[PDB]
């Protein structure tokens, strides 16, 4: 049959049954095991691929409107030979390109899968040095930032072969900040990134002890023992904050970077399995004003932006907290916009998600969709995506969590 | 052993063991099976009753600081001659005043948790006709209301016999506003409200076609066809809404009723089960200024209001909902706190919730929890709960959802 979903802000109902396909309650939980495709050291059992890869190419073929059965009955007897005379199968290009954008419309914590049928696809799968792997990501870097004008990309690197020689990337972004415990007791910089800025210090990175030290890529190429690379400042777009009113804002000193890249994930497709394959889109507001600049575990900024408004910043029930926070997120999106650098604020995002689902339930029948992570960080029922009930599950292709590197690498020196 | 939980605002971590004594994934539904318990036409099997009664006697009496197994143990031979002899068993109001708080102590959708020991029991388990129902409605509305002083308190009905004599209220909430829809295609009052009141126009209440106006009590007592009662408006508090600077609010003629009471749930508790247990505590600001007035299929204020402020309510970029919604909820606590009507604003309840959470680990291992529920529709991730992992799962005693009255009842004339 199907489940019934029920947007209570419209009244709508829609008719799930794409959950059929997935594969006591952790409601809130942010790094499930159901979320992750760990290591291994022996290479995935025949078994088990198999049905994996036929299943994948059956969907893959199964996509196209007018179908081609011949290519498609050609395709299943080359795989399954490849996988009979080498253990593994590579994948067409034309696959990857398919397999990468439908991992991503299935990813349950992305707002912006409107956009998934547009995604720039670089294949390094021919990738072997640290070297190599950082020219590919400087060379996304540069592709996706566009200066300012934001394209949605993915560089995928070679897959997982036995679990020994796997190509992974030890940042959790492409570009991130770097997060000092200065001596004075305060931390400075980005907070949650001060375990990792430590690890790049033991890799020999040059601390410069800034608010906004983009980070180094650490890259692990082969299996080996990963590499420190810095990357080309002319690469990292940034955007200066700027309130179209308080021009003490400024005074702040407030920036970030315009390219929002997950570094860590890996793409799991036909029984196949992508430790590296950096990926980017456009930021949304919030994920900056907010959770960046107003988690007590980031940059932690919202009182100094309340005392500079003048606010009642020790009464709580005075909504100062509130005042604050719509401010910083002007901030945010007027310097974006103004600066030609993309973004989107919560409210448009919102509207653009619950119309990518109408979409999604008509096309497939179902929107794998994880309303914890979906429903802004502020602004809550203010927007519709609060209203409309979600089914949370996991699909293939799909983008998993690992590991961190760190804590099963097996250092050779 | 125990599950891992972790705060990502202050890197605390619990270990949750309270979730072993409970009993694809459906996310964000909102009136789920496993949160409803239904109706019967014959009564609770001994075999289910007996070790349910024994649970709950053990828990009750496992429960003082000094323990009495004297009064324990002639407990439990009471309780199971009891059972034997007249096929159920009546708590004692210790026992009763015990489980009421349990249950709310267990209510996973519960911001309010931290008072859970401060509950006023209201026995009316020797009720038997509508009239005495809503004779206790009203001391219960009175005594909660308190003259803007809110108290928590509850009323408990006689427990389900077999099933076919239930006292029930057909009454979402004591105090609720009716809902219209008015001619020129425009709902009036509280559009959550139409269905049910229709039904009172079917029963003969008497439509005043306003924007506030408060429903009747329906009651169904002994299995019996529901009555239609009025609710005497002089125990009706109300606060006008107020802004303490836009002196333009006012001209919106907006007002709220000062007592948030829970109409429809059922009690259950060492397996029995209370059909009719009206609650109330007070009420958080956002229910009423960001639900109740902004909510699309409630009230639906707030472009007006933006209008009002003079912002681009035309372009969502300018982030006005976001200006506005902060305004009213600035509205909402000003006019309470005026006429001393007590309310609690969200950031002031977050931080309540988190305190208790921390004391509910120490002393009991943890506290059943539904973030999508506890974290409030706006200022998310600027609240400590946000950042808070839970677990939900269902205890007993446990505040139970019911199938709606009007879909199982047999008219009897
Ligand atoms: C085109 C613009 C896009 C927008 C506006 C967008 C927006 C978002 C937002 C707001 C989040 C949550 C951020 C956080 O709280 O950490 C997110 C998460 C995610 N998005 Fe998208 N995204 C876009 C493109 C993409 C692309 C191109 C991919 C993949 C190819 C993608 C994959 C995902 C995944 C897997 C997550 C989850 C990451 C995690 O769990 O930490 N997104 N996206
Ligand atoms: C003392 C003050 C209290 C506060 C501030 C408080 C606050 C809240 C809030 C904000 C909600 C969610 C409202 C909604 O979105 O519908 C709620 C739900 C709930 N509360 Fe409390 N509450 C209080 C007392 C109580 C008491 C005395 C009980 C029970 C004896 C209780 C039982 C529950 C239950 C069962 C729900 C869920 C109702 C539903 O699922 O629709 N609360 N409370
Ligand atoms: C504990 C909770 O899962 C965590 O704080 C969340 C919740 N929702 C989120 N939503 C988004 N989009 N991003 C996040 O990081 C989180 N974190
Ligand atoms: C679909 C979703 O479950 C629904 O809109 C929610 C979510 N969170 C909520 N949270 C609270 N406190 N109250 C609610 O009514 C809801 N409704
Ligand atoms: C890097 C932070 C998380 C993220 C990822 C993507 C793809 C888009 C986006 N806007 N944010
Ligand atoms: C009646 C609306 C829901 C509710 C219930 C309770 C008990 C408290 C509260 N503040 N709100």
């Amino acid at each position: 049959q199907y489940v019934r979903i029920k947007n209570w802000g419209s009244g709508e109902i829609l008719h799930d049954t794409l959950h059929h396909k997935a594969t006591s309650c952790l409601g809130s939980i942010m790094n499930p095991k159901s979320l992750t495709r760990g290591p291994r050291d022996k290479p995935t059992p025949l078994e088990e691929l198999l049905p994996h890869a036929i299943e994948f190419i059956n969907q893959y073929y199964g996509s196209f409107k007018e179908a081609k059965i011949e290519e498609h009955l050609a395709r299943l007897e080359a795989v399954t030979k490849e996988i009979e005379t080498t253990g593994t199968y590579q994948l067409t290009l034309d696959e990857l390109i398919f397999a990468t954008k439908m991992a991503w419309r299935n990813a349950p914590r992305c707002i912006g899968r409107i956009q998934w049928s547009n995604l720039q696809v670089f294949d390094a799968r021919n990738c072997s040095t640290a070297q190599e792997m950082f020219q590919h990501i400087c060379r996304h870097i540069l592709y996706a930032t566009n200066n300012g004008n934001i394209r949605s990309a993915i560089t995928v690197f070679p897959q997982r072969s036995d679990g020994k020689h796997d190509f992974r990337l030890w940042n959790s972004q492409l570009i991130r900040y770097a997060g000092y415990q200065m001596p004075d007791g305060t931390i400075r910089g980005d907070a949650a990134t001060l375990e990792f800025t430590q690890l790049c210090i033991d890799l020999g990175w040059k601390p410069r002890y800034g608010r906004f030290d983009v980070l180094p890529l650490v890259l692990q190429a082969d299996g080996q023992d990963p590499e420190v690379f810095e990357i080309p400042p002319d690469l990292v777009l940034e955007v200066t904050m700027e309130h179209p009113k308080y021009e003490w804002f400024q005074e702040l000193g407030l920036k970030w970077y315009a390219l929002p890249a997950v570094a860590n994930m890996l793409l799991e497709v036909g029984g196949l399995e992508f430790p590296a394959c950096p990926f980017n889109g456009w930021y949304m507001g919030t994920e900056i004003g907010v959770r960046d600049f107003c988690d007590t575990q980031r940059y932690n900024i919202l009182e100094e932006v309340g005392r500079r408004m003048g606010l009642e910043t020790h009464t709580l029930a005075s909504l100062w907290k509130d005042r604050a926070v719509t401010e910083i997120n002007v901030a945010v999106l007027h310097s974006f916009q103004k600066q030609n650098v993309t973004i989107m604020d919560h409210h448009t995002a919102s509207e653009s998600f619950m119309k990518h689902m109408q979409n999604e339930y008509r096309a497939r029948g179902g929107c794998p969709a994880d309303w914890i992570w979906l429903v802004p960080p502020v602004s809550g029922s203010i927007t519709p995506v609060f209203h409309q009930e979600m089914l949370n599950y996991v699909l293939s292709p799909f983008y998993y969590y690992q590991i961190e590197p760190w804590k099963t690498h097996i250092w050779q020196n």
